[PDB]
């Protein structure tokens, strides 16, 4: 239909330690939200205050939620998590200032200006109730002050009655088009995994979704997340014969990514693994049974991973494999061509 | 066909505040020409003289004017315009030296080398009289002497009377390819666009085109192309029911560039609109009555606004409507390509 | 059929001037070998010793050799030429810490991390014998001492025997599937190609394979490869009438490789030209009668051309065109998938 | 088939702190791998220097590390491990000379002579690729020096193509015999597990295999490996009905070993304990949820807990549990007399 963008009039001043619940209106289906904390971060102190690095700027928003019927999570991130996703798709270009340490001159201010992008393909924002993206915001650097608010720009593709029709009609119980494809970014963050030299078990990516990359990094408690510690990282099929989907040493992972995403590595301590590249197509795991399929770190130390996966499950997969192969044809390109919509 | 790319043996020294006018061999159809400012920038001076900021070294090239027959102009824009919107559409890595603000050694040099692109997707050259690029340098910087000169590189793709035929033979008049795509980047500049907070009407986009995406850059009389003027951008159809395909922050829209083409903003007061985005496929405005798209923009204060829209033609868009689903197919794949050979 | 990547266990001390062979597991097919030099440069001297500038880090490796059988050559090239070759198919994304020039603290040290990458297509490791990718190590930096190893990264892909039916079952002689794509990237240097502002003959692209692209830079004995002498390349067809390819300056070759490769020029005395572009689809010469297509060189000084070319050959190239029309479609979409696969 | 065992012509020199990788003929499947470390032990000074206490001689050799294809992983030990392994499954009979605590006579010397062993089962070789047992190399004693080298032994099995099929043929995927029992015995090192009197959790066994038997030893910081710390052992079962497999104190755990291993405690921080002896065969996790069996200790002072396992996978599992009770019966036999060869 008709995409169209617009910022709401409405903004959200960046507080510290802070839940900020946003409502995303819904005119027509939403492809893409985007959130920027645009202020300063001022210093009032005498001597000038060098800002926290990364993941600063991207932690001032401790984390993310976009969920929509207050049961439904299209999205559950951590600024940090997001912002270091939003660091590579974009040739590690994404608006984020100030860079990690810069200085903010003796009672005197630095621009802020960070940004996360929530691609929900093309959401049936207008079939589904409450959208709302939370935004907990986490604590403002020591010796600064953050001076900043949200503004959520969200664009909205105008779906008509008659388009739905010409992609499958709507789905079984009719709540969202049959070539509906919703975008299932979560964070799942893991606690004290061992330091090893041979990749140790870290955890399970679980069904009712296809995965289409996941951005792994470790938390160092003395570097934060400016370690060193994930040397082998490891994707190992469970079930069925056990396989290696990747055996790949840190660095050359890293390696994939320097051409991969044509950027320098966020950290010492990130990576991300495409799984198109390592399957065929994406990592379907909507039927398969569960720990099936986990991921394995060796870390220098032993630390704190955290684990991205930018998914995606299909409300209606039976009805869409199910499908006339007459049909099926039609609707798979649209499902096809939304899934790549949901890049970042 | 067979694309192949030469150099034109004549050069012209670059002279400053002059009309430098090129011939373009007519040799097979032209997909694109590149122009390249190469030599130096001597300062003779006892002090270190500083380089202006941008635009420069892209200004060097006041205005550029590709076109044929004398009449048909393709291209039509500024140095500094056709030269930002090569910032952007390849990442910023463009050959711009030296970069605005170097310092010229004093009785020393320093390295002059920019560049242009027109993309013309597949110019029916050889059938049609006189391509000529006319540079009409601008001024010299200050302090210092440009000493370069233009070199014009040239890319013919052997297309055949055979394939012309493949794609459905000679137009009308048969003057061109049915299936041709003339390039039309021209450069629009508004001038005291007043200061406002409530984007205000800057400028229709008039019909006769497919605009495939518009790149809108402020200028203070203060900063020159340095100021962060422009706050808010808005895409207003005015024609038909009233809608805004685009009300996005300024922000917000250095925002979609970042995704989008990778590369931090060429200044605070530049960003590009694609169009492609914003409505389904190209903005095509080739019968729409005229003041159907109007942009706007909050300026902080006063200043001038250049548009430069990179749209083309379709010289015989009518019988590319009244062709056969059968034939205006195989015509609609051809044209399909050629649309998106003119990127930058 | 089923990729999967690994490193293998077993690393390599980097030591200078000396040959380590390295056998590379013929566990499935072989996509593609990375190979990383990781350690660190160490600085013992009382003095912070600056390392040697472009080639460096990549020619710490003097050569490489990757070849099954002890015959059958697929690489041979030197780190500075794959390495160069690295640079640019990867936006000069590619890992080389680090950087020419820099300076490792006197009695400390800097980061090592160079890769290189041979692209085998999907290479029959399981048909064939012996997958010996041969280092000859090149020389430590003067003053600092080379402390890495290197890391062997395969990348499997579980080609099945059915699988291999179904894109032409075997070769003639049954030693590698009908649709074998053999990656044969070599490199050939001249030496002492005099200095001319006419393009002078370099060298002819032999016969038997088909070139994909390939990268000249020359060597001054001055300024190792940061000159600035090649400053006109050409491609002239020399069999039947006289016909230019390519006659692109060199500034403007480089320039092609700004928006080609979206990366500044590795130096002023490097380039690629890729053949797809210059005649339609790759420049084969399985075929064509030798000494029928060579590259000049106009030179500012008389230096050393080493031309290193990504080309492949089909092992049964016959049998490819001998198909019937029916079956040529499904084979000939397989060697083409192959084809595409070896970039770098 | 027809087992039979050489040693390989060629030894290795045992040097301090080294990592000599060993290439293992894949002539038929091997059954089992031995190593020793034969020379001797000279003291060059003037007194004689009473040799380290245990570990020594078995931590000589630092770590082991068989695996094939330089990816899949079959052993991952330390000498202390593999060691003290060794020394509890032969009756504190496997060859470790000298004694920890004996004398080398004052610029005389002693004799070296140390074993290891790892069980394969009966492990297809010729199957699969690169089976290269890395040994890393310890420290040698401080005074004396080590004059060893090392000898590897081999034991392969003849089996005959005819008879693989007897067994269940191969797998899946037919990469190794449907009936194969891959060791995977693993040694996972926990740091800093806090003193306390009632076992605290140490660590949990991760899923993916069948556990044989555990060897836990503590190592204080002041007594080394001859500590008394451990006290209270303990297999608490997580997942399901929370369960005390085991609850015995640390005394009795030894005493187990002494009926078990009829052999004295190979000092006061290790053990062993047999899980079927409490589960019913053997204590399977293959598809058990991550954490659901972890093992407890109660330690003096807190310390650094070590925990070897000798458990094996089945890489077609599944083909063996989805197997016919007809088939299931034979290939059952196979395996379930495989997964014993595997004793040390």
């Amino acid at each position: 239909g008709e995409i169209y963008t617009e910022t709401l009039q409405q903004t959200y001043a960046w507080t510290a330690g802070t839940n900020i619940p946003i409502k995303i209106p819904r005119n027509n289906f939403i492809r893409k939200i985007r959130v920027q904390l645009i202020g300063s971060i001022s210093n009032s102190g005498t001597a000038a205050v060098t800002l926290p690095s990364a993941p600063f700027p991207y932690n001032l928003v401790q984390t993310f939620n976009l969920s929509y019927e207050g049961s439904k999570t299209l999205y559950s991130v951590s600024g940090t998590g997001l912002g270091i996703l939003m660091y590579y798709t974009t040739k590690g270009q994404n608006p984020a200032y100030p860079a990690p340490g810069t200085s903010v001159p003796a009672s005197g201010s630095v621009n802020l200006n960070v940004m996360w992008e929530f691609d929900l393909a093309r959401f049936p924002a207008t079939m589904v109730q409450n959208i709302i993206l939370s935004i907990l915001t986490g604590q403002a650097p020591s010796g600064v002050s953050i001076n900043a608010s949200f503004y959520i720009t969200i664009t909205y593709e105008r779906v008509t009655a008659q388009e739905i029709l010409s992609e499958g009609g709507l789905g079984a119980d009719g709540e969202m088009p049959l070539a509906t494809v919703l975008p299932k970014v979560i964070e799942i963050p893991t606690f004290n995994v061992p330091a090893s030299s041979a990749p140790i078990h870290v955890a399970y990516l679980q069904p009712g979704q296809i995965y289409k990359r996941q951005l792994v990094y470790v938390i160092n408690s003395t570097s934060g997340i400016n370690n060193t510690d994930p040397t082998e990282y490891e994707l190992k099929i469970v079930r069925g014969v056990p396989t290696d989907k990747i055996k790949v040493s840190w660095a050359a992972l890293q390696a994939e990514n320097q051409a991969e995403y044509q950027v320098a590595p966020y950290s010492g301590a990130s990576a991300i693994i495409d799984f198109r590249k390592y399957f065929n197509g994406d990592l379907d795991l909507t039927h398969a049974p569960s720990d099936s399929i986990e991921y394995d770190l060796a870390l220098q130390n032993q630390d704190n991973v955290y684990s991205l996966y930018v998914s995606y499950v299909l409300p209606y997969y039976d009805q869409l494999a199910a499908l006339p192969a007459q049909v099926a044809a039609i609707v798979q390109q649209y499902v096809a061509r939304q899934k790549r919509r949901i890049k970042r």
